[PDB]
């Protein structure tokens, strides 16, 4: 790697790892379209296994970017439309509060207050139906944004129904395989367990637990190499040969709603570049990112703006991840760690690195 990339990365990440006590970390910088990789520390403390470019990390909510792109692919395939009512794909959803709630509302957290978490009590398909039938919106559709697994998770499950495929099968065949993400998984195979890092929470080794809509909302595990490739694909959709996936990537970066300085895409979130760093940094703190906020509709949605800071934070109980990229500069970063450390620290480090290279 160019010494300039080496210098800013090490000068930024070394202090970060010490201040946050991160056991292991992998970082990729995409610079003029080329990836450069960095690793530190331990994938497994107990067995002294180092983090490598093949270590799998839990992406948590960065998984929602794969869900949003897979949904965009279904749109491009003509299988679903964002302007279609939720009940078109779940007719058993007969409760009257669902009138007027479209797939767009589900994909973008604007259904009217769907909860952040699906309740642990919810498991079976009939358990989920009962949960959404009984749910009472606090707001009319399309008026407030409340970040929610039960929202985009449902979007993901419904968006693959016309394909007839399972959500995982659709993700593998329409997103992972065409993009050569050959070490990215909803379920980690036994052959790959040697590369699966442990997450660390209060010093205990943990992996994510199964839960309703986990695949759709926080279920992807991946390597720094595949995530670099994920970033490259989202920086330059036009180089992707499968037409509907290229189009679905563009749809996931369209701007559907605005709240404050931020624009909601499908999974991805976007701000105009150049950004005020305090705006994305403080904006990422859960105090703000998880709050109920009124939204302005963007009518009709703005297509992917190349002068944007496109990003997603993501966490599990034992992992913390961040992706950000600026399509206009062919510049991006992936930060994967096996500790859940605060979002603003992630974004601040990412901004220092990317601002130095832009
Ligand atoms: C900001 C946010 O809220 C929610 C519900 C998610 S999550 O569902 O996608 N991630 C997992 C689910 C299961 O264990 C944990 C434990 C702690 C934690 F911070 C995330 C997660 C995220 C995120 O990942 O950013």
């Amino acid at each position: 790697a160019p010494q300039q990339i080496n210098d800013i990365v090490h000068r930024t990440i070394t202090p970060l790892i010490e201040q946050q006590k991160i056991p292991g970390m992998a970082v990729a910088v995409i610079y003029q379209g080329k990836p450069y990789y960095f690793t530190w520390g331990y994938a497994d403390i107990a067995k002294k296994q180092p983090v490598t470019q093949q270590t799998l990390f839990e992406l948590g909510s960065v998984s929602k970017t794969f869900t949003g792109v897979l949904g965009g692919d279904a749109i491009a395939r003509g299988e679903i439309k964002l302007s279609d009512p939720t009940t078109k794909y779940w007719p058993e959803l007969t409760a009257k509060q669902w009138n007027g709630i479209t797939l767009l509302h589900l994909a973008t957290y604007t259904a009217g207050g769907l909860p952040l978490q699906v309740p642990d009590e919810v498991k079976s398909s009939s358990d989920l139906l009962r949960f959404y039938q009984n749910w009472q919106p606090a707001w009319a559709p399309g008026t407030q944004r409340l970040y929610a697994n039960s929202s985009i998770g449902l979007f993901g499950a419904l968006a693959v129904k016309p394909s007839g495929l399972s959500f995982e099968q659709a993700m593998q065949t329409r997103v992972f395989q065409p993009l050569k993400l050959n070490h990215t998984w909803i379920n980690v195979p036994p052959a790959e367990e040697k590369n699966y890092a442990w997450g660390y929470r209060e010093g205990k080794a943990v992996h994510v637990s199964p839960g309703a809509l986990d695949a759709e909302a926080y279920g992807v595990k991946s390597t720094i190499e595949d995530m670099a490739r994920w970033v490259q694909s989202n920086l330059k959709p036009l180089d992707i040969n499968e037409k509907t996936l290229q189009q679905g990537i563009q749809l996931a970066q369209s701007r559907y709603w605005q709240t404050g300085d931020m624009y909601q895409g499908l999974g991805w979130e976007m701000l105009d570049w150049p950004v005020n760093p305090d705006s994305i940094i403080n904006g990422s703190d859960n105090k703000i990112a998880l709050a109920a906020r009124p939204v302005k509709a963007i009518t009709p949605p703005t297509p992917a703006v190349r002068a944007s800071w496109v990003h997603k934070t993501g966490a599990t109980g034992g992992f913390g991840s961040y992706v950000a990229f600026i399509p206009e500069k062919e510049l991006g970063i992936v930060m994967l760690a096996n500790k859940n450390y605060p979002n603003p620290a992630r974004v601040d480090a990412a901004w220092q690195i990317l601002n130095a290279l832009q």
